[PDB]
Formats: structure tokens, sequence, C-alpha cells
């Protein structure tokens, strides 16, 4: 599999885990461990994605430079969702660190159920992203 997808995989499977909750997760996201390691799979998977991209671009089929320029544009906006999503996720998981030490203790349980329906949106997101993404890719 690609390398982009793999490392997006990695990515993909550490927040597929963060949406368990389970306990180690919890006590991870209250330093701020996950969120550090999510970057870093996030960095990684957009670093191998810009050199794909470069790599593909050695080996196209030429067309209209109206056409071209698009395709590239399109592909540059397509990459950029991705990247904002992987941050959108970091993004929530810092939130829910402050609401816990805004809590002073008390039961985060209710916290908990919502942190985990809206991840569950923001990785649909995440994946429906990935998707076109590959898509438009291999048109490339």
């Amino acid at each position: 599999g690609q390398r982009w997808e793999l490392a997006l995989g990695r990515f993909w499977d550490y927040l597929r885990w963060v949406q368990t909750l389970s306990e180690q997760v919890q006590e991870e996201l209250l330093s701020s461990q996950v969120t550090q390691e999510l970057r870093a799979l996030m960095d990684e998977t957009m670093k191998e994605l810009k050199a794909y991209k470069s790599e593909l671009e050695e080996q196209l089929t030429p067309v209209a430079e109206e056409t071209r320029a698009r395709l590239s544009k399109e592909l540059q906006a397509a990459q950029a969702r991705l990247g904002a999503d992987m941050e959108d996720v970091c993004g929530r998981l810092v939130q829910y660190r402050g609401e816990v030490q805004a809590m002073l203790g008390q039961s985060t349980e209710e916290l908990r159920v919502r942190l985990a329906s809206h991840l569950r949106k923001l990785r649909q997101r995440l994946l429906r992203d990935a998707d076109d993404l590959q898509k438009r890719l291999a048109v490339y």
C-alpha cells in the first residue's frame, strides 16, 4: 500500500484506539501524550503525501495547462482538508483535557460520552476526506 496510506493507517488506528476511551487512553488524554503522538503521526502522513505527489508528478499524461493546474489545486485542497481534520481532532482532545480540569475532580462520565459521540463524527469526516483524496490521487 502507498507509504502515505500506511502512515495514515497508523494515525487512523491510533485514533480508533483513543475513541475507546479505555483506562489508559484516559490516563494519556490528561497529559499531552495523546495529542503529541497524534500530531507526530499526522505530520508523517502529510510528509509522505507531499513526497508521493511530487513523485507522481514525474509520470503524468500531459494535458491542457488549464487542466493540470486545476487538478493540482484540487489535489492540494484535498490534502489541506486531511490536515485540518487531523488538527480538529487534536483540538477536541485538548478541549476535553481542559473541561476535565474545570470539573475539579467531579465525575467525567458525561464529558466522556459527549467526547465519544463528537470524536466519532470527526472521524467520519476524516475518513471521507481520506477516501476522496485517494480517489483524486488515482486519477493523477
